[PDB]
């Protein structure tokens, strides 16, 4: 299926030097069309965003989309294996789709016949205008081994690295995934923040998720039970309970390699 995506730039917790950048990257060609002349710039292709898994990847390219009113179509890494004209016609309905975000997830995976597969896509990508209005967004955990003909210019444009959280920013995922729940005043997140050094993004929103779970399940046996002979809250010991099904997912050796590659590149 092919929407416009819901998920905005405040369901995103931290980023925000990331948030700012893709805004000027999309805002500047339609809010100074009359500068975009003068001094001779050909608009964005296309960026690569890399770093641990569950960081929120997908979530800014939805969040891109849904800022520019565009239409969102996702294609998935092994997927495209049968088998080439499969490039052209995923690139053709996005054509067709205009404006679009054409993502490209989880191809680390091809970068190991396959060969060419990636070359039907530069070719793909370059024989695409900035008039057609398709923007290309890719993804990938493996920052070792981009072939780096993706990013000369005239293609992917920018490598964006987008890290795991800090404590700063854990406050901000939890504030933004239960910003539309009854969660009672009893619950300190700082304190929460705190306590999960080394979480990402999916591991905070389970957290949520369990203790969710559970404040309800408890509102379904309980009147259950007083009808026998007001909207519920999710409290401090819902998530106290939600805690014990919860430790990282990313290693501390992955986190040195991705925390060596970035800062290489200053
Ligand atoms: N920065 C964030 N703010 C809020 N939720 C997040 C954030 N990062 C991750 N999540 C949660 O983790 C899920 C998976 O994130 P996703 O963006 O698909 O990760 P990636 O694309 O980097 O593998 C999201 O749907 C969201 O529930
Ligand atoms: N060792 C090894 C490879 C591996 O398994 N994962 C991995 C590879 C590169 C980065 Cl930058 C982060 C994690
Ligand atoms: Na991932």
């Amino acid at each position: 299926v092919v929407e416009v995506p819901q998920v905005t730039w405040e369901d995103i917790g931290g980023l925000e030097d990331v948030k700012r950048e893709l805004q000027e990257l999309v805002q500047y060609p339609v809010e100074h069309p009359d500068k975009f002349l003068k001094f001779g710039m050909t608009p964005s292709k296309g960026v690569l965003f890399y770093g641990p898994p569950g960081c929120g990847k997908t979530l800014l390219a939805k969040a891109i989309a849904n800022e520019c009113q565009a239409n969102f179509i996702s294609i998935k890494g092994p997927e495209l294996l049968t088998s080439e004209a499969n490039v052209r016609e995923i690139f053709d309905k996005a054509r067709q789709a205009a404006p679009c975000v054409l993502f490209f997830d989880e191809l680390d995976s091809i970068a190991k016949a396959a060969d060419r597969v990636i070359n039907q896509i530069l070719t793909e990508m370059d024989g695409m205008s900035t008039k057609k209005n398709v923007f290309i967004i890719g993804a990938t955990n493996r920052p070792d081994i981009i072939d780096p003909a993706i990013l000369r210019p005239g293609r992917l444009d920018q490598l964006i690295y987008i890290p795991l959280p800090d404590e700063k920013s854990r406050v901000a995922i939890l504030k933004a995934n239960l910003r539309k729940s009854p969660v009672a005043k009893d619950v300190d997140l700082e304190f929460l923040a705190k306590m999960t050094n080394g979480f990402s993004g999916a591991d905070l929103t389970e957290i949520c998720q369990r203790a969710c779970k559970l404040a309800i399940r408890e509102s379904i046996e309980s009147e259950i039970r007083r009808e026998r002979e007001p909207v519920p809250e999710i409290r401090r010991d819902h998530f106290e309970e939600a805690m014990r099904f919860a430790r990282r997912s990313v290693s501390d050796n992955d986190i040195r390699k991705y925390e060596m590659f970035a800062q290489t590149l200053q």
